[PDB]
């Protein structure tokens, strides 16, 4: 059966392929992400090690099929969340593509939200591929603000 | 004349008037911003005096008319900054009613870019409010995916 669990320091290797294989799919250059490959890995091992980089896991009988990451990110306190100096944050949401039709990345929403609210977390922000979109506004995710623009890079 | 400078310690009051007066005429609900109040102010002391917390203040014969804000967050490695594990972030951009036909807003921005650049930074996001948004993205600013969500708030 398909059961989840939480992300371990032993995940490592699974969350960096996840978010290159969710990266690539959205079209994001094979290239950029050969250059974000060991950054990211060695950006992710300590913070799977003090917890600061949490999420969750589903398994097809011990087999991982997709995972979820969340992190509370230190933020100034805002309109949103006015008493809180901090946001939920969500990212590296994957599914097999082959499992896609088993309601797998509303599951794992639905566990990162539930995280972020036994934490007592007010508000949370995701970047959204256009692939996950649709699911996420059907989950009461709102479009923000937020624009963007390159400096250096 | 016109004078820019950048942010000290002394303008504490500033950069809370700047954001209370910001997020109000984008039309927020004052008693929001009024519950903000105190953990902005009580977040922002430690970061104006360890300079987490930087910008620059536009000045008319010394008096102080407008105001940016500018941090470096972490962030993981991603693919609109591989090689980086942050990204700028611009926030409280506030220009006195009585001075915004004289580009003030433009140049703030132009400054708060530029110190990105001295800084090395590859990539830079803000969360416009609707009236910012046409300068923004006239200054090469592109809307993001990012989106949000309430969970305890
Ligand atoms: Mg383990
Ligand atoms: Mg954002
Ligand atoms: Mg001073
Ligand atoms: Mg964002
Ligand atoms: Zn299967
Ligand atoms: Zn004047």
């Amino acid at each position: 059966g398909m059961e989840c669990r939480p992300l371990c320091i032993d995940d490592l290797e699974l969350v960096c392929r996840h978010r290159e294989a969710m990266f690539r799919e959205a079209g994001r250059d094979a290239l950029t992400l050969a250059a974000m490959q060991d950054p990211f890995r060695d950006w992710l091992l300590p913070r799977l090690a003090d917890g600061s980089y949490f999420g969750w896991v589903m398994e097809e009988g011990g087999a991982p099929l997709a995972g979820i990451g969340l992190m509370v990110i230190e933020w100034p306190p805002h309109p949103s969340h006015p008493l809180q100096d901090k946001r939920g944050y969500i990212l590296n949401l994957y599914v097999d593509p082959s499992h896609r039709e088993r309601g797998i990345g509303q599951a794992l929403m639905n566990r990162a939200e539930a995280e972020f609210a036994e934490r007592g977390i007010a508000f949370a922000v995701l970047h959204a591929t256009e692939m996950g979109q649709p699911l996420y506004a059907r989950m009461g995710w709102s479009p923000t603000t937020e624009m963007s623009k390159p400096i250096a890079g």
